[PDB]
């Protein structure tokens, strides 16, 4: 209807990854804001419109969704010769970027969120790049420290300690300007809740703005879901809920 | 992930609507049957792109098929659509060819939608007698009482498009009231309107119509507007109705 | 792969039919030319994706397609209330110009063309909109003074009337390409092709005599073949060579 | 239009690759026959439906095409922990059973093409299966022992090893066609084609020559060509007359 976003299906050819890819983006209704919406493992470019409301609560919302796919490969230069990082990090923004041109080049007005492996990637992307203002992790696999033993060695290669190794969030912060917002939740009841509680605790220590959320759930969608709805009220895009009577 | 339905998008050839023409299908990881209506501005994508039913039937099995009418009212047009005869008898004829284990029995068959597919889902259960079950959210369930106009939908030329010049509503044969003399009846009908609905008393009047035509009516009513988040919310209450086992998620 | 086209699957709300709607764009791998490529009755925005190859055709030619969604309504601005003719000679075009602010807005660089039902609003398009420098029709139903839906029992009285309305005279009316000449500033090139063996063969010669009487800008070809995927495609291929963008067919030993 | 394939975009669960996946299927619109079509290096499930006319050449025709996603992972069950063939030979055909019962369940009606890497993949399926009748290759990457795919500029070091893992001997290795032989029962007709002018060309002369000294019915072409789609689809004709489907054209 009017004020929804036109939704575009996308498959274009990464050079970097050499293969025929996809992605989607949320088109409102030029200096236009952009959020990256980073899904999990198991998950792909469909995964947020498969999985969630998006569509309905970008409805009147003057922002941009793009959806990349990195297919399991954690948002990462895998061992195994596929560049998901610089596919998702380098490449697609400036193939977007030529489609779009009015779409926003400016770090005020670029906006990053995952759930669980998407919480690793857009922090990662978040520390890495320097070019997003604000960042939230739902439920996110943000530390190994506390699939198979040649699926993770695909990622990551033989690790020794997590935390010291540079796939780690702590050790990538190194590459941060830490002018850019961090925002956080998890469920009380996930297991991923004392690996949360370790990052934050952490990236707090090494000097950065670290919002981290906790309540009652689980890992499940609902949740992720609910805390994009938070995060999208702490961005300057003018946010508001459909009402529920 | 497991247990998350699959999803089909079909391109078929209508031979009834004489086009290339299309369906989505969610099927489960003698299965049962519900066809999803979408409303007027919406096609076959609209349940898909406007709610959380993909994640509603993870670990349910029923299939649930999504036709499209293209703004026809699920009616045989007077422009020479035939979108009613396309979507009650092509598309389950078509659907079965494909899927054989997709149930036959109106007892596993069930039908569901909003606004204009509120009317649809009645007009099918009503006309066919092949489903058990049929729920309208916020319906357009009568326009003896509603008028178009007052909320600026369609145009005359529109209007008279699909149903032609009409005197009076309810003695029409568009009617659910008309359309209900090809029922025996046998058919649960279930709706829910919202209080701040502009369509809350074309509801209370089919209701209470079809009522004292002798049908099995549940209506409920409460706090609500026009919109897609309780249509959602509906559908979810709709689907404890029905001989399927369903669950809903956890939402601590 | 590489130099091939990126594919775009639209959803978009259109506001004149009051639908939600589609549209497919191969948008090339900026001041870029356009071409607007119109299906044909029975078909849809995915007709020249899935009865062509017209995506392997694309690759390395820096050329935007837009393939849009009439619907069986002929291009036209209804008798049942959907304006299709509106939606797609005026919606379209702004919904896309703000999407991809790269896409030319120059007629020189703006093309379209149809085949059957699509050839029919093809030319419609060009001569109404003066937006267009190149528009071709393949096969298009060009006429109805000499042709006639009866002949192959194509739709129904009910159908036509939905689009036409009443017509006692097709020439004469309103809707024929002769009289939307009336709004052509003429210069728009236009271009046909018809098959020998097709049920619209003498609907082509006779629009195409009409608008070259009243000072069109006509090239019209014609040779054996039918109402077929396989002779649009092939026409498609030879109205890309005459376009300004540098279009070069594929290896075919 | 009226006898064209139906075409169903699927996205299923793979519990195999723990991925969200996709298949495209064409329906033709019973023990009706069906045929797996598979992409080459870069392609996935879209490539047949995006470079050909598959579906108008399928107009009329009783056959469903199922066309898998390997995602550059060469129809093998990787060293990075992807089981793509698993995924493809085993759990695909399965979940297709499960939507579409009347889809055959006979060998003697379930073929097999595929394209370059999918050339390679599809004789790889045949081979070790036995459940195909007939198997085609379109220019197959079909032996490594005479090609390097750096002189095309294809892929990395790190990717090859991720795929095959280090390498000695192409032929004598696991992962050549001739070692993935023994498995067969050699009931399976196999099909190649290749352009003489592809740089593939002596990959597919030294796979067939080695085939059939082993014992195999192997029918290969070749003539004028190159490493493009419009030959791919031209052979893809060809060989669908070979099936027992009463193809025409
Ligand atoms: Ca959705
Ligand atoms: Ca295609």
């Amino acid at each position: 209807g009017a004020m929804d976003p036109a939704v575009m299906k996308i498959e274009y050819y990464s050079q970097v990854l050499d293969m025929e890819w996809g992605v989607n983006v949320l088109y409102p209704d030029e200096d236009i804001p952009v959020l990256y919406l980073l899904h999990g493992m198991s998950g792909n470019h469909n995964s947020w419109l498969k999985r969630t409301n998006v569509e309905r609560l970008l409805r009147g919302t003057n922002l941009i969704v793009v959806m990349p796919n990195t297919s399991n490969g954690w948002y990462t230069d895998t061992q195994y010769g596929f560049d998901y990082y610089t596919a998702l990090a380098e490449e697609l923004p400036q193939v977007l970027k030529r489609f779009f041109p009015n779409m926003t080049s400016k770090r005020e007005k670029t906006f990053i969120a995952g759930l669980s492996m998407g919480g690793y990637g857009c922090f990662k992307l978040a520390l890495t790049t320097n070019r997003f203002s604000h960042a939230a992790s739902f439920s996110g696999a943000l530390s190994f420290q506390n699939g198979s033993p040649a699926y993770w060695r695909g990622v990551f290669g033989e690790i020794r300690d997590w935390t010291t190794s540079p796939y780690s969030l702590e050790s990538l912060a190194k590459k941060s300007d830490k002018k850019t917002k961090l925002w956080a939740w998890c469920g009380e009841q996930d297991f991923l809740y004392e690996a949360n509680n370790l990052a934050v605790k952490n990236l707090k220590k090494l000097g950065f703005d670290v919002t981290y959320s906790h309540s009652a759930g689980t890992h499940e969608w609902y949740y992720w879901e609910k805390q994009l709805e938070v995060f999208l009220t702490t961005l300057p895009i003018d946010f508001k809920l459909e009402e529920r009577l």
